[PDB]
């Protein structure tokens, strides 16, 4: 009856989409079309998520990826528009803040197709971040804004977005963690294969462009991880951009001084996060995931969007300026806990989102 | 030296860049680089402005136009990104609110090149207009905002954009009218070849998507204008978009019933605006221009971005609901006038901008 077309491109977008897609598939008023831009294309970055989270094959795969901002965004814009003219959906759902997100929103909004932004209103206040551009422009292009936190609500209101278009629904990635938890615990044997026990390692992920594209920042990080490793084993699934940059900069050797893995699937990843002594990341989603599992976290950035984690003291910023301090901060915070607090809703964000889409009516 | 790279695609943008470039051309410590996206390509929509306004040849011409929103915008984003990578400017300047404008900003922001928006903060609150989306996304992507009006300023502040990034400089298209008026006087002979008497006609332009793509709205307008023509001749430079939609909906006879022209150069157009009894338009520029020459204006839309013109009684909104209502509104308004008031500044917006960019 109502057709809702989702646009996904990259790993974190398949996980969110998994959770929301489940509710939309199950809903009777609702046919879904999934468009995968091709932004993430390696099997351990894309395929594995579709398999392990039980997502059906995309209705479209545009096969666009590996280019500049300008190539990727631009080619995505044109190709998504193509799909949209054929499919003529009632809603376009875009997720998060990848180049794929912005391309989806821009494609839709000029065709007068209502766009709903899942994970809306987050701000880094750091415009050099491409993801800051993406979420600002996406949000102002959107008709519905599904905010995960009250901070995000307040950001949107401050940018003069009407309250009637903003919905605090919490976080679908919490829905996903809750839902897929039993499957992870049953199926992952990553601890076994690595020979690791509960709380006998630190988990690390790093891929922010601002960390990977600057040789000195990256060196600071790899070196701090290696030092940390001497005291507590460090498990490092390595983003494909991070590996490419490490290699290009001649930092290959630093990956040998830790337990460096290829990108892992969600199920393995849950298990690593759950059983870590501490998570160190520059990832958006991992910051929250650490909090889900009540594991202290260190964010290797000058800022985070998820400021509630800092207030609650589950998270702590440590910009990579010298390996000495970064290593020290990590080992110190390894001993901390934040305060008890519920964030991110009740794990039924996707259900709230589905309901608001079905019941908004024609303008 | 500061490298300022201007991105322009459409007629209105050439006219603004004309005013801004003359100032930067003759400014110490500034190299100007101009990219033409190719969005307007016809000689009567593009080349004629470069020629008559003495705008230098573009350093680059990306040759993109005539496609969808998606196609135009997408190819311009990739192409403009190409040039920026080769030129590495200190600033990107974008103008107005066309698809070219958005591509330009978006290309630049992702390379961490600062973007200045010339004519920032205008709002129609008609979110469906592709120009509203364009100016909103652009304003939010820009680092400097050159607002032409106080309302444009209040619009930005309401959207959370901080005061220290907003400069009220007035309107460069005012600058342009001043500078080129004289030349329009000596070189324009359009009244001669059309055989019109000064104040012997009404001037019309229509090209908003929401008027042209909607058969019934376009019908009301060409109907209404033909009835106006029975009473006072109607002179109608027909935008190419308008011509094609009119022809598509089999409305081309209403065009022949009035004095329907291909698009004309800025010089002819200045003449026509100056010497019209009243101007009927859905253009943005042309409504300001009508006030410049104290010619009463009727704006064939449900709203305007330039609210000060309604308030000053120089302009009057007339939604295209009914051919006869629209025509009577036009015929009525032509023996009206607005109040004594100076808008859009001193004719030195271009220099105020040029100044903020070196500083
Ligand atoms: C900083 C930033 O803007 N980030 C935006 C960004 O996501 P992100 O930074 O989280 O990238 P990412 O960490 O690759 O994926 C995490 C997931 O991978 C899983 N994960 C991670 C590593 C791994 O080896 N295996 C695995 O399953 C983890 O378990 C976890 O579930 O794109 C997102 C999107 O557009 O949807 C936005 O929502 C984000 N915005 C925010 C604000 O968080
Ligand atoms: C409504 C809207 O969004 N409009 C935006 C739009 O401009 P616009 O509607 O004025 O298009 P347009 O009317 O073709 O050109 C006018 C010029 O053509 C001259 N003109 C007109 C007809 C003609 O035959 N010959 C000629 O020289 C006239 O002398 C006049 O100088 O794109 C502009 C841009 O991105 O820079 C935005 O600043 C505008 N935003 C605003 C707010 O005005
Ligand atoms: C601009 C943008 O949208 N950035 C997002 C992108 O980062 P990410 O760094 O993956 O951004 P891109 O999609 O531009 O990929 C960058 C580079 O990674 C390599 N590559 C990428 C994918 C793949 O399957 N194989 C591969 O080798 C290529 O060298 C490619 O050029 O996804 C991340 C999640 O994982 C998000 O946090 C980022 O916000
Ligand atoms: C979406 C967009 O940016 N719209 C702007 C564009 O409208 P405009 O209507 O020109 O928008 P486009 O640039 O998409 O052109 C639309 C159509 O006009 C025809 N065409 C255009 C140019 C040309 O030289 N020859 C030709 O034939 C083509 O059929 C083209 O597909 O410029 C106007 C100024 O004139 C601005 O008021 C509009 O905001
Ligand atoms: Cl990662
Ligand atoms: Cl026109
Ligand atoms: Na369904």
């Amino acid at each position: 009856w109502v057709k809702i077309l989702s646009v996904v491109g990259a790993r974190p977008q398949f996980i969110k989409a998994a959770a929301v897609s489940r509710v939309l598939r199950a809903s009777p008023g609702v046919r879904e079309v999934l468009v995968h831009t091709g932004q993430h294309y390696d099997d351990n970055m894309s395929q594995v998520f579709f398999e392990e989270l039980e997502i059906p094959d995309p209705d479209y795969h545009l096969g666009i990826g590996g280019g500049t901002h300008g190539q990727n965004t631009g080619r995505m814009l044109e190709a998504i528009e193509g799909v949209l003219l054929k499919e003529k959906p009632d809603w376009v759902l875009v997720y998060g803040n990848t180049d794929s997100t912005l391309a989806g929103a821009l494609a839709a909004v000029k065709l007068h197709i209502p766009v709903a932004h899942v994970e809306a209103g987050l701000r880094s206040f750091n415009r050099r971040m491409p993801e800051e551009i993406n979420r600002i422009l996406t949000d102002h292009a959107s008709d519905l804004l599904f905010a995960p936190t009250e901070t995000a609500v307040q950001n949107l209101l401050r940018e003069g977005i009407p309250e009637n278009r903003i919905h605090l629904v919490g976080d679908v990635m919490y829905d996903a963690a809750l839902h897929y938890g039993a499957k992870a615990e049953r199926k992952s044997r990553i601890l076994e294969r690595l020979g690791l026990q509960a709380k006998g390692y630190v988990l690390a992920t790093i891929h922010r462009a601002e960390n990977t594209d600057d040789q000195e920042r990256l060196r600071v990080i790899l070196e701090a991880l290696a030092e940390v490793h001497q005291e507590v084993p460090v498990v490092f699934p390595v983003h494909p951009r991070t590996r490419k940059r490490a290699e290009a900069f001649g930092l290959g050797s630093y990956l040998e001084k830790v337990v460096a893995l290829e990108p892992v699937g969600y199920l393995d990843m849950v298990m690593l996060e759950k059983n870590a002594r501490l998570i160190v990341t520059d990832s958006g989603g991992v910051q929250k995931e650490a909090y889900f599992y009540r594991v202290p976290c260190v964010t290797v950035r000058e800022e985070t969007e998820w400021v509630e984690l800092l207030k609650a003291e589950w998270n702590y910023l440590a910009a990579p300026q010298n390996a000495k301090d970064l290593a020290l901060t990590i080992l110190h915070r390894m001993r901390t806990k934040g305060v008890e607090i519920d964030l991110y809703g009740d794990g039924r964000a996707s259900q709230k989102i589905s309901d608001f889409l079905r019941k908004v009516g024609i303008r």
